[PDB]
């Protein structure tokens, strides 16, 4: 009686605009909603987002195939099922599946149900989410994440002169989660001050993600612009800087400079997705300075977080959730990343919605690092409004932040 | 015991990064939650919104008062007390605040508390909150609004040489509202390729509302622009143009000659806020053709819509909850345009949350109207969303769309 009795699939929106599958699980404990992310992205060794490629509707970016895997296949499956089973039903979905990749029935039909499943266990245990999963997660202690908030835009996501991807900002001195939050609104709005006496009202528009891109020919305006915002706020000395130079879509010193010069504690894709021996050599040159984060190195797959942890080629592995497309192989990845002496930065994508499952899995991790946009946009500020309310539900004593950053 | 056990306020953070107030009522049916929304204007005839001016938190954007008034004034008063009795409750908190305006709690504490109630007592009656607010409002016929979708910025809205501030794109021959959320996505797609093509890659960051604001020299650039947006996506002949002048922001033939030229069923603010006789004429003028929004002109006041009415200065109310700050008094605004031939059109501000209440109030009043965003941003798509749910569980018989547009 305390089981599934309900699992349905719908096409949502994303924040972008373009669908994705929301998962409903209805058990006697209510109903259980979670809504699978996606990234422009792909990804031979991501797990396979499925798409309709019906040019008819959303040019060929519908859903109705996955969310039909939902309805038609894995629902059926799981009707009548005890929903505390988290990795017996999630390895359930995966021979139910039966290939590498969840080319079948769908990276994002699997995933949204995987999430649903595991909200549907902690309501029947009487405990919130982040509870749940750490203990699914044997994690020892939980902690509120320094927020990593996207701000200047990069690369192929801006038509700017800049060859890497992200500028975040990180308020790794902030003492509580409430506090880093508004730190963060508060160098993001001077920020937005900075670039608007720069370069304009129109420069102030937001990127995907809630951060700008303001045209910066000057390859090196960007660094000191955001030091100046950190200052002006009034925040100097409380924040660091996390980039995402991801060098694939450009395809060591420079990387020296940068970190020596300015507060720069984190690098994803500093390389080539495939240059293990540049991502090794950048990794050891910066070891207990700057954090390297693997995430087109990486994938969030099985096999290649294997090969990098064996080559040392990172030492942060960037979490997405909808790339792996089950919670208990999501955690099994975070665990033996962090049993080898990695942190783990959970990660939204580009294509958010108002889900908020990431907020209490960081939690959950203790992982204490989440890149979930800028202080920005509801499906970024959903995030980090959670985060909020998981602090107050842990009281004063709970733990902030990443200890090698405070 | 069915009562009310717990009021409780926070401090959040909205679409733009900054405080606003989310209230949870706790009932043995669960907690209930509810965050307020906030624009920039003001606004003599508004609801006051009570921020906490200090300097050093949030650039004295806080809203620590507004929460204490929720804490220490609202919440005490409400325990206890039977959530199913709107009416009685509302008034309640009017005669707490004492003032014509809610200049002495705030709006921004009482709305968070009228809201959280609605939800609560929904629950408690075992109904979906747009079911228990159509009791509310007796409105006979509930329907799916056509969504009005900003998509181009406008005025104080964007650097770029057009004085107006909003054209928005309304699928109003949809059949659906699944259908008019696909259509409307679908054409901004094609008019972010449009305007990429004209005016680059960094044209297509987005304004507040998730519409974009393209450097436009030409004033008309951008009605043609919309045309072309609509033919290329293939739903010729399926959409109407809303615009918002807030021509407040400047301070009649022109108006006829687009109206007659395009297809315009919709424009708010006109003319200035007090030039009570431009509206009336020009309400007047395009009467059956292009209905007049009052928005500037009618603040959601109750006093100014009585005007408006008398005075016959416009035929549409823009409703925003926030500016008036409860629910029984939104619904009273509501019935009596209504009963005097008005339509009404449910809104966001550009300061939103991951919040969807106005997705279930839009359905439960039947106006058939609602302005909640561009389909992008997820404070915009968790509302667009939430109707997709609603239709879903009102099943295909279910009215969708505004009757004179259809
Ligand atoms: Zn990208
Ligand atoms: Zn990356
Ligand atoms: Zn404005
Ligand atoms: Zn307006």
């Amino acid at each position: 009686h305390m089981t599934i009795q309900k699992v349905h699939g719908r096409e949502v929106l994303d924040s972008r605009g373009n669908p994705t599958v929301e998962v409903e699980v209805t058990t006697e404990k209510g109903v259980f909603r979670s809504a699978v992310p996606s990234g422009a992205s792909t990804g031979v060794y991501e797990a396979c987002e499925l798409r309709d490629g019906d040019k008819k509707r959303y040019v060929g970016k519908g859903c109705l195939q996955a969310v039909k895997n939902v309805n038609e296949v894995i629902g059926p499956a799981l009707i009548g099922r005890d929903e505390l089973k988290q990795e017996e039903l999630d390895t359930l979905m995966l021979r139910l599946d039966g290939t590498p990749n969840k080319g079948k029935l769908g990276a994002n039909a699997i995933l949204g149900c995987s999430m649903a499943i595991s909200k549907a266990a902690a309501a029947a245990k009487g405990v919130p989410l982040y509870r749940y999963l750490a203990s699914l997660a044997g994690t020892k202690e939980l902690r509120l994440p320094v927020p990593c908030f996207n701000v200047i835009n990069g690369g192929k996501h801006a038509g700017n002169a800049l060859p890497f991807q992200e500028f975040m900002i990180a308020p790794v001195k902030a003492t509580s989660f409430s506090e880093a939050l508004r730190m963060g609104s508060e160098v993001y709005h001077s920020l937005r001050g900075i670039i608007k006496k720069k370069y304009g009202q129109d420069a102030v528009n937001v990127g995907d993600e809630g951060g700008f891109a303001p045209p910066i020919k000057d390859i090196n305006e960007p660094l000191p612009i955001l030091m100046e915002a950190i200052e002006e706020a009034g925040h100097r000395g409380k924040f660091a800087i996390c980039m995402d130079c991801a060098a694939s879509e450009t395809y060591r010193e420079t990387y020296c400079k940068w970190a020596h010069d300015y507060p720069i504690v984190s690098i994803e894709d500093p390389y080539d997705q495939d240059d293990f021996a540049g991502f090794a050599g950048i990794t050891e040159a910066l070891k207990g300075k700057t954090q390297i984060v693997g995430d087109d190195l990486t994938v969030t797959n099985t096999e290649r977080i294997k090969m990098a942890i064996e080559k040392k080629a990172c030492n942060s592995l960037l979490l997405k959730i909808n790339q792996i497309g089950t919670i208990s192989e999501a955690i099994a990845s975070s665990k033996l990343c962090m049993e080898n002496g990695w942190s783990v930065m959970v990660s939204h994508r580009s294509g958010e919605t108002e889900d908020t499952y990431i907020a209490d899995l960081v939690v959950a991790l203790g992982s204490g690092q989440i890149k979930t946009g800028a202080p920005c946009r509801g499906e970024r500020t959903a995030k980090l409004n959670q985060l909020l309310r998981i602090e107050e539900e842990l009281g004063a004593h709970a733990k902030f932040g990443f200890p090698g950053w405070s």
